[PDB]
């Protein structure tokens, strides 16, 4: 099945320490806010981990987007999902 997490408990993952963001996810049916806990990917992640930080806990879909982030990216996603959001 899969996990659900609310707005209270994704808005506290804001640290280098636990880091979660937040990217809709329009390929899937129902287009769920897909929750991704990218702590250890920090390091590693082309656009450098800073830019995570920005947006952690939060929603940061258009951002994502904006970047024309690719193919290969979005495949890279899907190991850091841990849920998805509650819906709006
Ligand atoms: C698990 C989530 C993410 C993964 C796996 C990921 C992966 C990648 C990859 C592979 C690239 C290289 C370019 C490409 O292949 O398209 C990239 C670039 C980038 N990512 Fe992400 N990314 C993630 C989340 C984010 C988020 C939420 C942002 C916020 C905007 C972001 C900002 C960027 C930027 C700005 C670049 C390009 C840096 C530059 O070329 O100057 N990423 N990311
Ligand atoms: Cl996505």
């Amino acid at each position: 099945e899969e996990q659900t997490f609310s707005w209270s408990e994704i808005s506290q993952h804001t640290s280098a320490n636990s880091l979660w963001v937040v990217v809709r996810d329009k390929t899937s049916p129902g287009s769920p806010l897909r929750v991704y806990d990218v702590t250890n990917f920090q390091k590693t992640h082309p656009g450098g981990h800073l830019i995570l930080l920005k947006y952690a806990g939060t929603e940061c879909s258009r951002a994502f987007a904006a970047v024309g982030h690719s193919k290969y990216a979005i495949k890279r996603m899907s190991q850091y999902r841990i849920g998805i959001a509650e819906a709006d």
